[PDB]
């Protein structure tokens, strides 16, 4: 799956935390089953995204990585 995970968040790759938890707040809750019932496998890319992003560490590799 090569959508890379700031674009998964529909965020700038300088995305500070603070804008990585509003970007995460806002695609979980367009996926509020009442918009996309359907949205469980986007909601887990979503997740995955976070989850790297969120974490220094992680996301420094993430970043070397490119």
């Amino acid at each position: 799956k090569e959508t890379g995970y700031y674009d998964v968040l529909g965020v700038k790759p300088d995305a500070s935390d603070n804008e990585l938890k509003k970007a995460y707040r806002k695609m979980a809750l367009k996926f509020h089953p009442d918009k996309n019932p359907d949205g469980a496998e986007q909601f887990k890319q979503i997740s995955q995204a976070y989850e790297v992003l969120s974490d220094e560490k992680k996301r420094q590799i993430y970043d070397q990585g490119g």
